[PDB]
């Protein structure tokens, strides 16, 4: 067993914004990415704009204070820390990527779903169909669905939604 959030009500806050997409689009990509996970577990996600959140969403480039320096455009697109206190649960996106609403470059929604998986406690999958597969790949955001491995992985940690 590994660390999990010990409550079902989880807050997130967007620390700062990429200049690559307007605010509405960043907010929606992130909201929609939490929604993918909340759809298959008992978890509830809420955005806050003040106070300390459980999960901080940050856009940063190169070294940014966590011993895990980003590496410019390409390579690592983002990273996240599992459930814990302090930096635990936070999701960092490499500001050097070009973030898009679709496939124009690095899709934020898809990348966020993968990172939130990490913030919830999931590690990598060996199933090429899984969002937790280590390698980024675009899929139409209207056609996107967690794979069966993602769902069983997340439910083993938090159970399924209630009656
Ligand atoms: O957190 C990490 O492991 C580092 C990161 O560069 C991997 C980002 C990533 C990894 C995998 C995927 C995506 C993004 C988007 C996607 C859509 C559909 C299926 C898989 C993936
Ligand atoms: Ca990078
Ligand atoms: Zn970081
Ligand atoms: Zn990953």
């Amino acid at each position: 067993m590994g660390p999990v959030w010990r409550k079902h009500y989880i807050t997130y806050r967007i620390n700062n914004y990429t200049p690559d997409m307007n605010r509405e689009d960043v907010d929606y990509a992130i909201r929609k990415a939490f929604q993918v996970w909340s759809n298959v577990t008992p978890l509830k996600f809420s955005k806050i704009n003040t106070g300390m959140a459980d999960i901080l969403v940050v856009f940063a480039r190169g070294a940014h204070g966590d011993f895990h320096a980003f590496d410019g455009k390409g390579g690592i697109l983002a990273h996240a820390f599992g459930p814990g206190s302090g930096i635990g649960g936070d999701a960092h996106f490499d500001e050097d990527e070009f973030w898009t609403t679709h496939s124009g470059g690095t899709n934020l929604f898809l990348t966020a779903v993968h990172e939130i998986g990490h913030s919830l406690g999931l590690g990598h999958s060996s199933d090429p169909k899984a969002v937790m597969f280590p390698t980024y790949k675009y899929v139409d955001i209207n056609t996107f669905r967690l794979s069966a491995d993602d769902i069983r992985g997340i439910q083993s940690l938090y159970g399924d939604p209630k009656e």
